[PDB]
């Protein structure tokens, strides 16, 4: 594990664990604790799983072919589509919590 | 410090119209999606119920997207009748199945309690 | 025998679920969290299918797939834990 000291998992993994903290700590019951945690760490999941495919297609070497655009294009799009769910999902759960 | 962010968008809108572009499958599944965003939108339901129905089939668009990206790596290397090219596709096809009978049942449940 | 466990694993969760009493957003939940343990489960054994696919000769970005696969995998394990602990918390509350 070598990763981890990397800049940007640093900013997106520091940026759920604050979520995860804030969730842990907000006045909400349990079923919209464990929504507000699981969708940030969906988001953790998948954009470790897209650096995997990143990896891999790196691996494959440098000349460049279309599906490794396509598979890392692809894979950003999935990340996107979780960060769009998690937003949704504490916008729609905390908007009920507006006071 | 925000340029990976325009950078990440853009290739995420590539993938995005690559996707569509090339299956009728994928643009099927897509419009899917959106009615049922759409319909979790507008239902009288609590907080937590729409976040359920809305969630699940996201899950089912971020596991489509993964793993045609794995589907692409095969591709990529030749896909010239290997096992693991195979078992690749294979385990990567499960989890998509996966996502879309949770997402059915998820829909089943909560609308069964709904009504 | 190391894919079958988790068969057993999820069949045993959906049993402890129905078993307790809990309405159907909690249960919806409880299986939805072993569900996507299962999913990531299922993509990293696609990423080290690929990446043994290439060769199983060592190279640092095979490693380092794998390294990452792998924790997807923990992060979706540890987002189950916590989806169980809470919800359980709160039903024998
Ligand atoms: C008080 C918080 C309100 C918002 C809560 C939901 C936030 C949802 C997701 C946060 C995760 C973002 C991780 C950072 C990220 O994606 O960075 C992009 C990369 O650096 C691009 O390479
Ligand atoms: C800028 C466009 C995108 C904004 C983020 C996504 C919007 C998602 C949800 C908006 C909040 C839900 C509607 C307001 C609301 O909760 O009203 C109170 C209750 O509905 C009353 O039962
Ligand atoms: C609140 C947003 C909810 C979003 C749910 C997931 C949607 C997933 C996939 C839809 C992708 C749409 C891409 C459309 C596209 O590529 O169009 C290209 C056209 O051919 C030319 O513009
Ligand atoms: C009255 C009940 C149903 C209400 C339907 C509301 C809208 C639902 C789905 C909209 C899908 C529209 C297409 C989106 C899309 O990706 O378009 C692709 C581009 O237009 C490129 O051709
Ligand atoms: C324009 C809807 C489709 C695109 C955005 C989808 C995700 C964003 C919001 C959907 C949930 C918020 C809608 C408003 C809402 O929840 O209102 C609740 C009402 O009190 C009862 O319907
Ligand atoms: C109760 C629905 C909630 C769950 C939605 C999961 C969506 C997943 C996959 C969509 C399946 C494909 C849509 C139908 C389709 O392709 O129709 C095409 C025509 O039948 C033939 O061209
Ligand atoms: C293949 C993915 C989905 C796997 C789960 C399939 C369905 C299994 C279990 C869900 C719950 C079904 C039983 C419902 C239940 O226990 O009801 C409670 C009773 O009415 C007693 O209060
Ligand atoms: C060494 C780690 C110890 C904790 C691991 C399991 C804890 C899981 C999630 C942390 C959530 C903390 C917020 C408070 C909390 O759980 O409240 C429960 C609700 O009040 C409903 O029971």
């Amino acid at each position: 594990a070598a990763w981890i000291n990397e800049a940007a998992f640093r900013q997106e993994g520091v940026a759920v664990l604050l979520c995860v903290v804030i969730a842990a700590w907000l006045d909400v019951d349990a079923v919209t604790r464990v929504l507000l945690i699981s969708s940030v760490m969906l988001v953790m999941i998948v954009e470790l799983l897209n650096s995997a495919i990143e990896a891999v297609v790196d691996r494959i070497g440098s000349e460049y072919h279309e599906l490794s655009g396509r598979a890392k294009d692809l894979g950003s799009a999935a990340v996107l589509i979780a960060i769009i769910d998690a937003v949704i999902t504490w916008a729609i759960l905390l908007w009920s919590h507006f006071g």
